[PDB]
């Protein structure tokens, strides 16, 4: 075949027969029980696998039985290493472990720790480079003629991981505490809601049940990955975060944001991804329906299961679908009121996407470290893609040069709202921009429990400092773009700053939100503002404008006013989506300097939790009861209700329906669970109807063995 | 609930605008100004088209192109009062136009066209008619844009409908200052961008051989398949004003990854269902077929490839040109070593090299500035469509810098470490010894980017640029550019010791003389003992039949002889090569290859080289009879006489010509053995000036034949 000799090797699962043709072998023992030495000094003791799981650049334990005593006279054998069904030495795919007398660091080597009557046994060591997979294993001796080979044998196959603890691994980190939380933890808390309402959720990474390693690999295979890219970071999160989005029939997820998901799960049903990986793996399909933080749970079982450092981001006042400019547009009506004709792209209340901790030998010295990737498509340089690895160090000082789709997330945390007026002649004029607004918190669970983490500066500098002018200059020379210069800049507000504030409700409620002006010329004004609430999707998209009122407003020199506005829960009810998320615009204007003064906030109501409650002997392999009680809070029927159950650990993802729930009465959830895991562990519950949806519950179960 | 609006990617879906917009409650007619008729001063002959270096195209639309002004007149119901009158012209693209994303584009009637700016000046006003000279800004998407004229009444707008007539497709500008794309001269311009033919350098290093291709960009509906391209690609409007994104997207589209891309790359002998990588004349043919099936077109590796996306990106006006690069490691995988392992007896071991070195390999490069990274890597950007495993997977690699991978500055973008490895590449020759122990013999750091050739800015001779992509050979220049590679991302797996070999300075080397096909010919090897000693040497000669790959297929002569140096000896060896071991096992391009190896005995030094060779496969004969005018008949003859001593069976003989002929193509059922066929042809020429007629031949046993001839049609 004129292009290549050897077709690829690109599939871990696919397999040849390596030919069996003085000295037999005739038992090889791995330490491979998960109390023993090397699961345990590997931190691979916590999967539900039966085969040896290593971590590559360290050193492992095995024991060849031999027919007869090997001397170092007259015998010479080494250990074979084998994936996929085209191995060459020459690509990776074939490692030939020499008995060395000593073990060279970063170089494969085997030593004879210690024989007696017939059985070698040694301290074999891998590359800290070695490709991550599944390897066959094989004992061959070289004899005066040919070579004699051992047969194929399953039980002796070895998982080769990436190892964060090895100080040459590209994926090292140093500090076991990050290591613990970064890899080992398999719970994991997504933010949502809004900066001033933060909102928690669990899902479960179920990184080490049984199944999940395998499927990560079978999602590689899938993704048709060279096997001699396995082994690195950089190309395994750039490929396997491609795989997320369902691309049509190929991906992993396919992504919906309609509030009705036609024939899937809804994406707020998820408990998390053992649910999924599991459904992709056996129907070989795209699992249906995800958004923003589902692509990121999956993903995020991705790098931890193979072993690569990762923790879920969420930011707030996310500008998505940039395409590196770093303004957006807000359309003003001539009179000051909010243009909804166009005024198109939105700022989501909260977006979500992974961070992967790696070196990067491809870009200059310091860019290694967290890489922020996004399996949320977007259009880059090369279409509608997810972005990164972006070094989240690059973005923080406008290197956006630097490879990876590092400009497309630097808008995602920078950009500036611009305030135009649209002047019924088709022109248009420039009035406020807010620089505060877009990427206002980034946030991550902290490393202890499930609090929250500010790793916003990690990501930008404090408004108004210099390191941040700068930030922005090198972005804008290496092709980000503002193509609206501030021209002027802003409306001086007469020393006029006015500002709002919305009372934070509880589903089905009414709230108040006042409205601030304070004068600061010795100066009377003449203000008109606007208020325009809409039912916006988490995204920023609005449905509806429930609500419209307009003021008339007299301000005194150096005076403060406050207004109050009553927002009935009648006027919100009925228009209401998945997550109950409201968006306020309140654009006012100065009649006397025609100075427009603008702002927005978000609000998201807050829905009651499921209760789950546990009787019992919270002891591993005894029956433990659980309860998930839901109270229908809506005063109407809710229709084919769902309710989800996970907890990696305690029990495999169980989802319970009722065709309705009649309006305020409860539902019970009766599961007996049997443990396999002890230590702090925790129940997930979801809920789903055709109506309500976003309902979560969890407990902090504690289980002893 | 994703987007407000859902992506604007087709150019051919659109929005059907309103006649008539108003709005306002109650407080001659509606008598205002009103267009009776628009004039777009279209023409071929016309002041538009030429000034705008669009006058080829055999198109007859407004065809302009961005940051430049051209002319317009609109013919109003009466007069044009400056008081009481206000309008404006309209671009719009796509179902889903926006201000934003330069999708609806309002040209305001400016006093003053400032640069940049879309803007119209009115030029002109004779009775009833106004005369304006609109300019583009320069930054405009590519495209086929919508014409609207619009009149601003107190209570909304009224404005013209849906007219075809007046569609204006804006392109690249590379006569444009502010243009991304700019080209400094004319020499240039004309070559890169309006030269409609090319020449594609193949055979190998010490035999460069060469046939013409016709881009063709120019012939009728390319223009269209060009954004009928990007459309099935699915890319954003907003896009396609980036000459990056454009062949960065459009590059990935060359290669049919099943049922999406242009092109299904084989590189088997056979091509079953579909027409032989070889038998190709130009990209017309291919896109055109693109387009009715909406299917990949069978068959095109990597010169197809370049030849489809070059005249793609000429045709929407990005300065491209193919470049063959002598020697090449595709599928390198970032590793700037290539290994060749040797037997214990010096032999070469069969069985475990498994990689190659193309004898050529065609890439394109494409010109534009490069915003994205640091001043001073703008200028000509490498872009291969022959996939190859990169950070991303199996796709295309570019536009990569030139210039970076020149000084080794592999960590900016668009898959610079593997185009570098491409033509950085050292061999390396192992000793796989018998008992799994490897030990490295030779290393060879001046095969791999020997010749990287393209066509010149004159005629039809070559142009060699080898010095854009690397320093000289041994030099500090090239040490550091090497030595940065390495430093972000290249890399050298095994090491070469403070020395690993001397050789004891026993030269070797060789050189093969070129039979035409089916001729016996020699291959000559020499010793040098440049020592006052002497030696004693067993040589190895394997010569294989191999793709243009250098993947080979079998050995068809292997031979072993005992040299005897005396001291500053300078023996010589001749080998003879019968037609007879070669003849029938050969591949398309009759190509042969050769390695030649030694064992010094005392001195157990190893010396190899290998080379490569291509049998002269005669031309086909085109003579024309007629006239050299345009609208007028010409005769074309094509003649091919069967070389071989064997019939060829399904001989299928094509013809092309851009602004002559349209892509054609006669089949014969067979031609006996040195028989001669003839083919006769009329075509009425529609171009003039220097013109070029190409022929190409592929049967079921022969082809990768072909021929041309430079006719001058003029008026």
């Amino acid at each position: 075949g004129g292009r290549r000799a050897v077709p690829p090797n690109n599939s871990n699962a696919a397999e040849d027969d390596l030919p069996t043709v003085f000295l037999n072998v005739t038992s090889v023992h791995l330490f491979k029980e998960r109390w023993d030495t090397n699961k345990v000094d590997h931190h691979t003791d916590k999967y539900e696998n039966n085969k040896l799981i290593v971590r590559r650049g360290q050193s492992f334990y095995v024991q060849i039985d031999f027919s007869r005593p090997y001397d170092p006279r007259r015998d010479l054998f080494r250990v074979e290493y084998v994936i996929g069904r085209y191995p060459q030495e020459n690509k990776g795919t074939y490692i030939p472990v020499p008995i060395v007398s000593e073990l060279q660091s970063g170089k494969w080597g085997a030593k004879i720790v210690m024989r007696e009557d017939r059985s070698v046994r040694l301290s074999i060591q891998s590359s800290p480079k070695c490709i991550v997979g599944k390897f066959r294993m094989y004992v061959a001796v070289w004899t005066p003629y040919g070579v004699l080979r051992t047969s194929r044998n399953p039980e002796t196959d070895t998982y080769i991981l990436f190892n964060p603890w090895c100080e040459d691994d590209a994926v090292y980190l140093d500090n076991e505490k990050e290591r613990e939380e970064y890899v080992l933890n398999d719970i994991g808390v997504i933010f949502y809601g809004e900066v001033n309402d933060i909102k928690t959720r669990s899902w479960s990474y179920g990184q080490f049940e049984d199944g999940i390693l395998d499927t990560c690999l079978y999602v590689m295979d899938r993704a048709q990955m060279d096997l001699s890219g396995r082994g690195n970071p950089i190309k395994v999160s750039r490929v396997g975060s491609a795989m997320v989005n369902a691309k049509d029939d190929e991906g992993v997820l396919v992504g919906s944001w309609d509030n009705i998901y036609a024939y899937g799960v809804p994406p707020s049903a998820w408990t998390g991804s053992v649910d999924i990986l599991l459904e992709y793996r056996s129907s070989e399909n795209p699992v249906r329906y995800g958004q923003c933080w589902v692509f990121a749970g999956v993903f995020n079982t991705f790098l931890r299961c193979l072993g690569i450092p990762a923790r879920i981001v969420t930011n707030y006042f996310s500008a998505h679908d940039n395409d590196a400019n770093l303004q957006m547009d807000i359309f003003l009506e001539e009179d000051g009121n909010v243009n909804s004709k166009l005024t198109k792209d939105s700022v989501w209340n909260y977006h979500c996407w992974n961070e992967a901790w790696m070196t990067r030998p491809d870009l200059p010295v310091g860019f290694g470290g967290w890489q922020a990737v996004d399996s949320t498509p977007q259009e880059n340089s090369d279409g509608m893609y997810r972005c990164g690895p972006a070094s989240v160090q690059a973005i923080k000082h406008g290197h956006v040069c630097f490879q990876f789709d590092a400009p497309f997330v630097f808008a995602e945390v920078n950009s500036d709202l611009i305030y135009i007026t649209a002047k019924k002649d088709g022109t248009h004029v420039v009035e406020n921009v807010d620089a505060t607004h877009i990427g206002k918190l980034i946030v991550t669970k902290q490393i202890g429990g499930d609090g929250m983490m500010d790793i916003t500066d990690t990501y930008k500098f404090q408004e108004g400092q210099e390191e941040e002018r700068l930030a922005l200059e090198t972005a804008l020379m290496y092709g980000a773009k503002k193509p609206l210069n501030t021209e002027g800049v802003m409306k001086s507000r007469s020393n006029v700053d006015m500002d709002f504030e919305v009372e934070n409700a509880v589903l089905g409620k009414d709230f108040k939100l006042s409205i601030t002006f304070r004068n600061n010329s010795h100066n009377r004004y003449t203000i008109t503002a606007y208020l325009s609430a809409n039912i916006t999707f988490y995204t920023g998209v609005p449905k509806a404008e429930f609500k419209k009122e307009t003021f008339d407003v007299t301000l005194e020199p150096l005076s403060f006013k406050k207004e109050a506005v009553l927002i009935q829960a009648g006027e919100y009810m009925g228009q209401l989506l998945e997550q109950a998320s409201l968006h306020f615009f309140v654009t006012a204007r100065i009649n006397e300097t025609r100075d427009v003064l603008a702002k927005q906030k978000s609000t998201v109501l807050t829905i009651p939790e499921i209760i789950i409650k546990v009787r019992g002997t919270q002891v591993v392999g005894s029956d433990m009861t659980v309860t998930i009680q839901f109270t229908n809070p809506l005063k109407e029927t809710l229709r084919n209700v769902w309710v989800h159950l996970d907890g990696p650990g305690v029990t495999r993802p169980m989802k319970k329906m009722f065709r309705e729930i009649r309006p305020n009465s409860t539902v019970q959830w009766e599961e007996v669970c049997r443990p396999w895991v002890s230590g702090h562990r925790k129940l997930i519950a979801s809920m789903s109807s055709d109506s309500l949806r976003h309902v979560y519950g969890e407990l902090d179960v504690q289980i002893q063995r």
